[PDB]
C-alpha cells in the first residue's frame, strides 16, 4: 500500500513488492522516499487543459495523431503487430524527461527482453521499470501497474514531463478478474461500493497535466482478438496496429484511418490542421483505388484522377514507414508531409 519513489529509482527494475531487483543504469542520485500507491485523482480544478503537443518523433503520429502533454492514449493491437517495438520507438524518439514502464503479467523472458533493451538505450538514465511475470499472483500482477503509476506521479509533482507505459491493460484486466473472484464477485455479479472491476477507470484517470506540477502522458496497450470498447470510451484517443499492414511490410503498422487523438485540434495549429486533413483524404482515396485494383477495374490512362492518386502511393507509403532507429523532428515531419500532399 506504500512503495519506493524518487530519483534513486532511475535505472532500476522494480518487482511487484516495490523492491529493486536489478539495474539497467546507475545514476548519481540516491533520493528514495515513500508514497502510497492508492493516490486520489486530480480534482478538475487541478488539471490543466491539454494544449501542448507531446512529440513522439514518429512521423505518422506527430502529423496525423498528434498527442498532448497529459493525454492518455491506447495502443490497440493483436499480438503481434509489433506493439513492443512501437513503444521502444516512443521511448527512444520522444522527448520526455522521465519514462516509467510497467510490464504486467508478461511471460518473463519478455522482461529481460525489455531490460536488455533499456540496458542499451540512450534513455537508460531516465527510465524506471516495474515488472510482474506470469508466476506472480494476480494481486501482485495488478500491483505492478499501481506501483508504476505512483512512481510516475511523484516525478510529476516534482515538475517533470513524465511518460507512462502500461503493457498490458488486457493482462492487468485478466489478473483483475482473478482478484475479483477472491472478493466473491464476477463481471455480472459485481461488488458495490468497491469492486475490483472499477479499479480500472480509477487507474486510468491518474495521468494528466497538473496546473501546479508536471504532466503524465500515458500509453496503455490493449491486446486484440470487449475490454477494448470500455477502454475506448475512457481514453483520449487510440492507435490501432493492423494485422494487415504488418504482413505488407509497413512498420509502424499504424492504420491512420482507424486511429485518432481526440485533442488533435487543440494541440496543433491551423497550418498543421489543413495538411493533416488533406493527407487523410489522400489515404482514403488510395484505399478506394486499392479495392478497384484488386477488382481488376484499374487501367492506366482511363481515368486521370485515378492515375494521379496511383502515382502518389509510393510517396505516401514512403512517408508512413519509419526505420525504428530513426526519429523525426516536428519541422521535418511537416516538411515531409507537405511534399507528399504537393
Amino acid at each position: 500500500l506504500h512503495t519506493q519513489v524518487g530519483r534513486g529509482l532511475l535505472g532500476a527494475v522494480v518487482n511487484p513488492l516495490g523492491e529493486v531487483t536489478d539495474k539497467f543504469a546507475v545514476t548519481d542520485n540516491s533520493e528514495i522516499l515513500y508514497r502510497p500507491v492508492d493516490n486520489a485523482p486530480p480534482l478538475y480544478s487541478e488539471r490543466a487543459a491539454i494544449e501542448k503537443p507531446f512529440l513522439t518523433g514518429i512521423k505518422v503520429i506527430d502529423s496525423l495523431l498528434t498527442c498532448g502533454e497529459g493525454q492518455r492514449m491506447g495502443i490497440f493491437a493483436s499480438a503481434g503487430c509489433g506493439k513492443t517495438f512501437l513503444m521502444n520507438m516512443l521511448i527512444e524518439h520522444s522527448g520526455a524527461d522521465i519514462y516509467v514502464i510497467g510490464l504486467i503479467g508478461e511471460a518473463g523472458r519478455e522482461v529481460t527482453e525489455t531490460v536488455d533493451y533499456l540496458k542499451n538505450s540512450e534513455k537508460k538514465s531516465r527510465c524506471v521499470l516495474v515488472y510482474a511475470t506470469s508466476d506472480y499472483s494476480s494481486v501482485d500482477r495488478c500491483n505492478a501497474a499501481y506501483i508504476a503509476t505512483a512512481i510516475a506521479e511523484f516525478f510529476r509533482t516534482e515538475g517533470h514531463k513524465v511518460a507512462l507505459f502500461i503493457d498490458s491493460l488486457t493482462r492487468y484486466a485478466r489478473a483483475l478478474r482473478d482478484v475479483a473472484l477472491a472478493a466473491g464477485e464476477s463481471p455480472a455479479r459485481r461488488g458495490y461500493p468497491v469492486s475490483v472491476f472499477d479499479s480500472l477507470p480509477r487507474l486510468l484517470e491518474r495521468p494528466g497535466k497538473l496546473k501546479a506540477g508536471g504532466s503524465i502522458t500515458a500509453f496503455y496497450t490493449v491486446l486484440l482478438e470487449p475490454l477494448a470498447e470500455e477502454v475506448r470510451s475512457i481514453l483520449d484517443g487510440h492507435i490501432y496496429l493492423s494485422r494487415n499492414l504488418a504482413q505488407k511490410g509497413q512498420f509502424p503498422a499504424i492504420d491512420s484511418l482507424k486511429s485518432i487523438s481526440r485533442v488533435f485540434t487543440q494541440v496543433v495549429d491551423e497550418k498543421h490542421r489543413i495538411m493533416a486533413a488533406a493527407f487523410r483524404e489522400l489515404l482514403s482515396e488510395i484505399e478506394e483505388l486499392r479495392t478497384i485494383i484488386d477488382f481488376g477495374e484499374y487501367k492506366p490512362g482511363e481515368n486521370a484522377s485515378q492515375d494521379k492518386i496511383y502515382n502518389k502511393i509510393s510517396v505516401v507509403e514512403s512517408f508512413l514507414k519509419q526505420d525504428y532507429r530513426l526519429g523525426f523532428t516536428y519541422e521535418q515531419t511537416m516538411e515531409l508531409i507537405g511534399e507528399t500532399i504537393r
